[PDB]
This record gives C-alpha cells, sequence and structure tokens, in this order.
C-alpha cells in the first residue's frame, strides 16, 4: 500500500534536568510539568514521522512509576509505534539518568495519539511504520491491541459526552 | 464501613484564560499546557477529598475534543468519582466559557488517578464517596468499569516494563 | 434604566496551589505573583459581567493580610460590586483552604476597576448589578463611598501626573 | 531623632522590554504582569532603604495610564517617598522609552507600602528620608495626606474583614 | 565622519532579585538564566544607542566570577563600548548589591555584539561613540583589540562551519 | 595518565520547538532564551562526562548564524571536546530540523567551559577524552588553540576586573 518509515527515522531524544520551578512538593517533580514535557517531545516525533504539523488528539495514558527529584536528569525517548490512516500512536519512555552510578531507571511511560494536519487544518495521511531493533518490535507488536482498547474507551467516552450535553 | 464524603465536598472550580505563552501553533493552546492545568486542579480536588498530600499515580486519559484558542476562558471542574482504598479517580471537565453568547462547550475531558500520602510519604486511606446531583451520579455509576479496565491496562503495562528492563 | 445582572452571574472561582516558582523569600509567596493571579480572576469576572473584552484601569487596593506559604491552596473569588457607566469595581477575596483542618482564612482582599471595551477598543456600557446573598449585599452597600474616594484619589493623581510632565 | 537617608540613595532603575509572554490581548501587556514587575523593583528600593528583608503590606494603588504594547521598553523608577516607623511608602513611575523619537511617556504610576523585617520575621525600624531634587520633593511633600487616606481605608477595610468573618 | 553619541546616553541599568525559579543547584543561580538577563539589558542598551531594532549577532564572552545565591539583588549595567559600521559591542557588568553591608562585588562580566536593523530586516548604520568618565574610557580604550580577536575567532569559526557542512 | 572517556559517552541530544514565549521580535527566537537552552544541554553533557555536579565557568562564545522562527524544531547536540584538569570545554551545535524538506541547517554554534565540583563545592578532576568519528575528531583537534586563546582572554579579563575594583 503506502510509503513506509522506520521507527528509527522519527525516534527523538530530549535530555532535561529537573529545576525547582518544575516541582510542587519539596524537591519532587510535579506531574503536570512532566506531562507538558512528554507532550512536547512526542509532538516532535510525530512531526518528523508525519512530515507535517500535528495536534494531540488524546493522551491514552501516563504511567508515573518513580518519584523524580530536583536535579535529576530526565531522558525522554519518543517513537511512533503505530500508524493509523492520519493518526499516530507515540510511545514515550522517560528515564532518570544517574551520572553517579550509570543507572537509567524507567521513571515513566506514556502513550499519546497525534493527528497530522495539512496547512488548512484538516487530517492528513501519514506514512506507515516498521520496527528494526527489539524494543521497537515490542511496541510495534503490542500496538494493535492498545488501538482496539482505545476504540472501546472512545465509545464510552462518547456516551459520557452525550450525557453531559443534556444538563 | 468507612467515613464518607459527598462528591460536592471536594468539587473544585478553576477559571483561567488562554494567554500567548500557553500556545504552540498560532493562537492555539498547546496540549501539554492544558495537561498541566488539568493535573493542577485535579490535585486540588483530590487533596480536599483525602484531607492530605497527594501525588498523580497515572493519567488514565485526556480526551481533547475541541481546539482552544488564545483569549478563551477555560472552566475546569474536578471531582472525585471513585474512591479505592488509598486511591482516587478524579474526573476533570474543561469547558470554554464564551461570554459573548453564553455557550459552555465541553472542550476536554480527563480521568486521573491520585494516591493520598501521609507525612512520611506512604499511601493513606481516603474517605468513601457518594453522589447527589445527576452528573455526579453519572460519573459515580460509570466508574467501576473504568477501574477494571485500568486494572487490565496495568497488567499489560507491567509486561512492557519487565520487557524494557531486559535491554 | 438599563439591563441588570445578578452579582452571582459574574461570580468566579479560581483554585490554585502555591509552587516554589511563586515564592521569593523561603517558602513564602511573592506579592507580585499574587497580584498577577488577582488580576487574572478579576478580569474573568469582569468579562462575564460585561459580556466583553476588558482592561484593568486601576488597582484600587490590595490588602495583604496573611503570609502565604508554599503548598497552600488559594481560593480566589471575584465579583462585580459596582457598575458605573462602562466601568466595573471588582472585589476579589483570597482565602487559604487548609484541607487538614477545614479552615478558610482570608489571606488577602483586593479592589480593582475594569473598563469594558468593544472590538475597536473604546469603552462600552455594562449591565447594572444587584446583590442576592448577604456578602454580596455588603460589598454592594459599601461600594458608593469607595467610588467617591477613588474619585478624589484620581484628582490628586492627575495633579501628580501634570507635575511630572514638567521635568 | 533617627538616622536619615536621601531618597536618591534607595532610588532604583529597571529597564525591561515587553515580550509576547507578557501579553494577554493581542500585542498588549497584561495588567497582572505589570503589577508583578512594579512589585519587584519597589521591593528592591525598599530593601536598599531599610537595609533589610521586606514584604509588601499593601498595594495602595496602581494607575494604568497608557496601553503598553509588545516590544515597548519600560523604565521603572522606584523610590521611598515616606518612612513611617517600620514601614515605607514606595512610589514607582513606569515610562515607555521610545528609542525612535526619544519620548518617555508616563505609562503607569503606583504606590505600595512595604514593611521591613529582621531575620526572625518581625517589623524592623527604618531610616527616615529626605528629598533633594524637585520630583523627590513633590512625592515627599504629597506623602502625608496619602498616608492619612490609607489610614481611613484601613479602617473601612477592617470593618469588611470583620463582616466576612461572620459568614 | 558620522554622528556620535556619548556612552552615557545608551547606559542602562537593571535591578533584579534572584528567585527560586532562577536557580538550578540549591539556592544558586543557573548560568543560563543569567545569560538570558544579560542579553535582555544589553539588547536594550543597543536599542537606545542605535535608535533601532537589534539582534544578538554573537556572545563574545560571559565570565562568571562569583556564585550568585537566591535572594541576591543583581545590578546590571550595560553600555556600548565600540561602534562598528552597523554593529555594536555591548559590555555588561553584573554586580551583587548587598544591602546589609553596602558591598557591590562584580559577579559577572560579559561582551556581546549586536547588529542594528531597519524595518525590513537588514543591517543599519549606528552612531559612533565616545567616553566621558574613566570606566567608559577603559572599555572604549580596550575595545579595538577585542574587536580584532573577534575577527580571528570568526575566521576559525568559519572553518568549523564549512567542515560541519560536509558530514 | 588518567582514566579516559569517549566523546560519544557524554554526547547529548535535546530536541525542542520554538514557542511564542521563546520569542522577542515577531515570531523570532530571542537570543537569551537560546543561550539558556544551550547552557542546559551543555551542563548535562558535562555532568555525564565528569560524573559530577558542574557549574558554568564561562561562555567562551555563542555564534548566532541564522534567525530561528516560532515553530522551528531545534536539535541541540552537546559534547566534551577538551578536558583540562578539572574543567571541560563543551561544544554545542544547534540545528533547525525542517521536517518538511529534511534539511538540518546549523543555526548556532557555541563553546562553554564547565568546572566539575564535588559535594562540598570545590573543583574535581575529570576523565580525559578521545574522539571516534570525524566530527568529534575535528573539535578535538581544534580545541588546544581555543584553550590557549581563552588563556589570553582571561589575562585581559583580569586586567579589566582589577581596573573596575578601583572606582
Ligand atoms: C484531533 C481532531 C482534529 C480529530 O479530527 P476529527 O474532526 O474528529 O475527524 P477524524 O475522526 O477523521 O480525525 C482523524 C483521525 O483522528 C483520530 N481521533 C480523533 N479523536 C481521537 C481521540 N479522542 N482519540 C484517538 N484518536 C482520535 C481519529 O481516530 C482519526 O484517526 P485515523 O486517521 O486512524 O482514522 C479534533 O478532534 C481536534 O481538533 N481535537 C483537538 C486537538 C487539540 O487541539 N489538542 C490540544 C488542545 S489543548
Ligand atoms: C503512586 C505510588 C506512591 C504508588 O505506591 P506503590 O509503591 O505502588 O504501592 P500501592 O500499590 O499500595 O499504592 C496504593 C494505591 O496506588 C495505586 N496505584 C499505584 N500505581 C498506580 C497506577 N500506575 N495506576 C493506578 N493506580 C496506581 C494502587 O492501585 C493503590 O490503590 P488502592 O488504594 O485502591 O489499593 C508510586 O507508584 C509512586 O510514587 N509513583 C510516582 C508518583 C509521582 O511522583 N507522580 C508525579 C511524577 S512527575
Ligand atoms: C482604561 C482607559 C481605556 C480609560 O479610557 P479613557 O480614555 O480614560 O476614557 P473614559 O474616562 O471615558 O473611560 C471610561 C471609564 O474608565 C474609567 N477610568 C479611566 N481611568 C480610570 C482610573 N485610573 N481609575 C478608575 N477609573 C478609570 C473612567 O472613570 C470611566 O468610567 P465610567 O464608565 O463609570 O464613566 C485608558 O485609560 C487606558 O487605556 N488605560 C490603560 C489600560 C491598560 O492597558 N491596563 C493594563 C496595562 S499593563
Ligand atoms: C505586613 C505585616 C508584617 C504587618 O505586621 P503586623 O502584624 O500587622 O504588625 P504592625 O501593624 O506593627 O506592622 C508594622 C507596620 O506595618 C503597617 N501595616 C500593616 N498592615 C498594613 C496595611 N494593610 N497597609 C499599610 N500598612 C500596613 C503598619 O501600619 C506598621 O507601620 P508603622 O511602622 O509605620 O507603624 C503583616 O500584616 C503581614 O505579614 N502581611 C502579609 C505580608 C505578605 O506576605 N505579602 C505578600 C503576600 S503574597
Ligand atoms: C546578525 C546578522 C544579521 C548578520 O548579518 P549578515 O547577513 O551576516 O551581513 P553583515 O556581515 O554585513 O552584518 C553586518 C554587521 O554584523 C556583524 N556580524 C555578523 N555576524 C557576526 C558575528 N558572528 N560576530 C560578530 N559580528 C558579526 C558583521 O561583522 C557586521 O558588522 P559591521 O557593521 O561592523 O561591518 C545575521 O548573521 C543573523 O541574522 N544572525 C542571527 C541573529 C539572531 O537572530 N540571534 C538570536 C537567535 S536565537
Ligand atoms: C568556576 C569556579 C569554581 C572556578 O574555581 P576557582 O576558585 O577560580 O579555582 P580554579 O582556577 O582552580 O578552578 C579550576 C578550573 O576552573 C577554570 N576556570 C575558572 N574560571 C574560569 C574562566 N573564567 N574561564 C575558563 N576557565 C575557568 C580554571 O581554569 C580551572 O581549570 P583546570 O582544571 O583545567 O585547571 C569559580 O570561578 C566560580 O565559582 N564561578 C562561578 C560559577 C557559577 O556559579 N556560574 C553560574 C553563575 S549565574
Amino acid at each position: 500500500d503506502r510509503p513506509m518509515k522506520s521507527m528509527s527515522e522519527s525516534k527523538c531524544y530530549k535530555n532535561r534536568q529537573v529545576f525547582p520551578q518544575d516541582t510542587a512538593h519539596h524537591h519532587t517533580m510535579f506531574g503536570g510539568t512532566l506531562m507538558a514535557n512528554i507532550d512536547e517531545i512526542a509532538a516532535i516525533t510525530a512531526m518528523k514521522h508525519a512530515g507535517a504539523q500535528v495536534v494531540t488528539a488524546s493522551t491514552d495514558s501516563v504511567d508515573f512509576l518513580k518519584p523524580i527529584k530536583t536535579g535529576d536528569i530526565l531522558q525522554y525517548v519518543a517513537m511512533v509505534s503505530y500508524a493509523g490512516t492520519s493518526s499516530m500512536e507515540v510511545v514515550v519512555q522517560i528515564r532518570i539518568d544517574d551520572v553517579f552510578n550509570n543507572k537509567h531507571d524507567l521513571a515513566a511511560l506514556s502513550y499519546l495519539t497525534f493527528v497530522a494536519l495539512d496547512d488548512e487544518g484538516k487530517p492528513k495521511h501519514v506514512p506507515g511504520v516498521y520496527p528494526e531493533d527489539d524494543v521497537e518490535k515490542w511496541f510495534y507488536d503490542t500496538a494493535p491491541q492498545r488501538v482496539e482498547r482505545r476504540k472501546a474507551r472512545r465509545i464510552e467516552s462518547k456516551q459520557t459526552i452525550e450525557y453531559l450535553a443534556q444538563a
């Protein structure tokens, strides 16, 4: 069918320290700030893959696994793990890069769905995607099921939207 | 069993305009900024309900329904729609308050899970919750199923975490 | 004479925690940041009442009653307490919402004057205003005198402006 | 009686451009941001005069005279125009510095009251103050009356505070 | 030859405290934030001298001499120390203003090069410059040599740019 | 002599879009903001190489080659190109990643000098460094000379510091 890109072509890195202005509780990163950064680097990966402007259609999930403290170096790695017609699933891995002991613990994991757009603001078709290394293979292989679950959630979500519209 | 609070006791409002610094694309609110604000007001609702410090354990979903433009007044309403043992599901409704025509369209909808903590940082039990009005009843009545789906997602999520730990 | 709105129609809430980036002295909210937020929520209330774009014409006063510490949940309540021809007096109450003991102490109190504007930037007439509950009645009943004092201050202010223009 | 400082000893300048993040309406500075900066430079002047840490006790007034547009260079000049026992009246002049035609129009004028504090956080006595040039003389000569009016406002303010405490 | 301005005509002051959001390490100002502020006040001085919009062409150096701690009052003084055809060397002095002991230690020193631009974005000629006081004389007298060294650095820099373009 | 690290071990990437809050002139990135980000990613590279906390000792140069517009994706690549005893030269390349035509033009180039520190804040020895690929070889091979020129600049800089101390 369509043109294809490697998951490695859109793979994007971001390294960023945690500063006091990123925190809420004493020396601890606030979840909202983390979500902002996740969305930033995911948006960049989706832009590279689509070769276009994108918007966040939904945050499918953010799993906050570890507390993140002031001073911590965060490594964000985003990649496109699934391509629908005009939509992309972007998976973001966030690791704490401890330079004192070379550990790189997974601190958070997130899935977002982006939609590519043309210059007049309507959905635009995106290249397909294929893995190369084993990790890419893992996200690529587990994507279909996540996509279907997102489908069901969108059904229930639409019920809720319709209910709130009558009040 | 336990002490109970009304969903109305923890119900929190936030009104905030969209300023240029909130935008990415021309005059359009960036998704990350919206997620930061969602997490802020949800955290406040969870604090009121728990009577304690909280952290975001996970973002279960953010559904971005409408574009939000510079100048728009956003109304955030957070409430606790489900109480586990020490965890809370907070549902946030975000509406655009058009003061020129009194429309209040739902622009986004989000579910987050917070965990209450005591002063030494371990999970703390939270009061139960009950609805009063019809909307509260809706979120209260649809919560159990969302909770179970979150359970399954956490299973798959744990598989992914274990896979990434061997690479 | 003119169309009238209830003070409850424009009444606006804002809930927001104090984060480290809001502070100057150790764990203490900086006055400038508080004034920014006061102006934000007051602007929103004036927009709802006027059904129009507004600008801050003057800050009539900010009374800082209590120190506000990092972590504190602030509740801002703005309402229109007086309607001139095209101007509005907005009164903002700022309370600390202590979720550990359900106290809600008044931390600051502020009066601002907004002017409503049409799309080409000139002053626009605003609906009149009436109270319902007792608090609204209090601000409504004490407004005329504040308005007159603001009149005198504007006279002296004009003397100062004219003096500075010759130097 | 006490030690005295010249108004010129505490006189402080601040020059700062208006950037998009300072604006609300299209290319127009938001009042809250201006108030933050006013409070910043006023705090610095009060610190120099008192030789101590200070807090903002009240904003006595902000008069917004001109619209301020993106790109504008603002010149803030703060000085101490009155010294009570442990309190200071700081007057801030804000001018637009047009480098294209060397005009320096007064865009805003503000009076704030600061209280000096020692290291354990209680009010601390401040040096007295005297003018030299004509402008300083003007603010010094018009201060007593402003002080008395602030006294009356504080009386009414206390009535309002006591009324709100019973609701 | 051309019209001339005094170094005192473009001389600009900025006073600004260090707030927690300015820090990276515990209570210590982050270098990037300092560089942002340096560039801000230098840009303003270059605008006054050129009577035009400017852009930063290069940072010739920032020398960080002292640690700067939270709470510190920084005094920035920028001036034009050299005028090329359409370019300006701006020298910025940053001092810590200790109000407790009236010391004013030099905390940093920086040289930047700005280019003046007309309304369609091309380089525009700038007035020449002359000193009056001794400090101005010092920077004016040491400028030619810095200019020549910048010339050599720009040669090597161009070699590096050309090398990177082939990879 | 000492332990050695590859330039590739400390090599760090950062991808970040330009948002309106990053701009000064209409849709154009402000130099100060760019310098903040440069310092951020350079600090991270120096931390990885040193295995320690670092501070910016000096910005040796920032060369601004292209205008950077709102929406642009910036790719920052930092690496250690020279190791003194306890100091590091970090070179940062900033490229615009045009996803519409796959160009990656060098928009800026910068050299900074960091000093590694132990937990009580004094300079700490750093591993040596060696290149692998051709680009790394280029910066490694051109470093000694830059180091010597920095030595001379530090001599003149010290003259200026001593002169300013007598005024
Ligand atoms: C995202 C948006 C353009 C979707 O367009 P639409 O009008 O609904 O029309 P479509 O359904 O054809 O969109 C095309 C794709 O978006 C997907 N999509 C739309 N909403 C989605 C959601 N909530 N979750 C997952 N996918 C979604 C669709 O499934 C479709 O995918 P496909 O190409 O594989 O078929 C629209 O909902 C929107 O503008 N949302 C606001 C986005 C935003 O501004 N976010 C930041 C706000 S702060
Ligand atoms: C949230 C956290 C304290 C959970 O504690 P824990 O060590 O896993 O132990 P527990 O499982 O007993 O936590 C208690 C509750 O948290 C829930 N929980 C933990 N992780 C969860 C997740 N990813 N999604 C939903 N619920 C979760 C548990 O289900 C449990 O709920 P219950 O009271 O109904 O039984 C821990 O995972 C953590 O600290 N996460 C980081 C939180 C954070 O800092 N977020 C912002 C980072 S930027
Ligand atoms: C506010 C502004 C539009 C007033 O308009 P104007 O040219 O002075 O003409 P008017 O006097 O007829 O304004 C109409 C109303 O504004 C009121 N007004 C103007 N300045 C005022 C002041 N300093 N304090 C209180 N009210 C004021 C007038 O009293 C009048 O009220 P009314 O409808 O009850 O009669 C004008 O002064 C302005 O633009 N100020 C700058 C506002 C701003 O940009 N603030 C943020 C800057 S960072
Ligand atoms: C400012 C504060 C220390 C006043 O102290 P206090 O407990 O009221 O005791 P005092 O009245 O003796 O204060 C001493 C001086 O402050 C003045 N003061 C207090 N409140 C004032 C007000 N609202 N307006 C003007 N002056 C005020 C007093 O008049 C007095 O002046 P004087 O030396 O000339 O006699 C106290 O009200 C406070 O902490 N306010 C909060 C300040 C703050 O944190 N602002 C930023 C919050 S975001
Ligand atoms: C600054 C800029 C306009 C220079 O223009 P140009 O196309 O190179 O043409 P010119 O060489 O004639 O520029 C005129 C002057 O700029 C000087 N200049 C250009 N680059 C310079 C550099 N890297 N260092 C020092 N001076 C420089 C030139 O020496 C010249 O000085 P002169 O008037 O004394 O002869 C161009 O390089 C540019 O746009 N840079 C990006 C600026 C920017 O946006 N900075 C913030 C980015 S975040
Ligand atoms: C950086 C600092 C620790 C240097 O320490 P010091 O007291 O001068 O003692 P040293 O000279 O032995 O420092 C050790 C190394 O730093 C280098 N150094 C110090 N100042 C330097 C400068 N201005 N430029 C380049 N290198 C410098 C020294 O050359 C030395 O390098 P080496 O290991 O190859 O011999 C000290 O100057 C400082 O604290 N500066 C402020 C740093 C800062 O806070 N920046 C952000 C402020 S907003």
